[PDB]
């Protein structure tokens, strides 16, 4: 939800 963060974060 509103992108995403490779590595440290997540997709979606």
């Amino acid at each position: 939800h509103x992108x995403c963060i490779p590595x440290e974060x997540v997709c979606x």
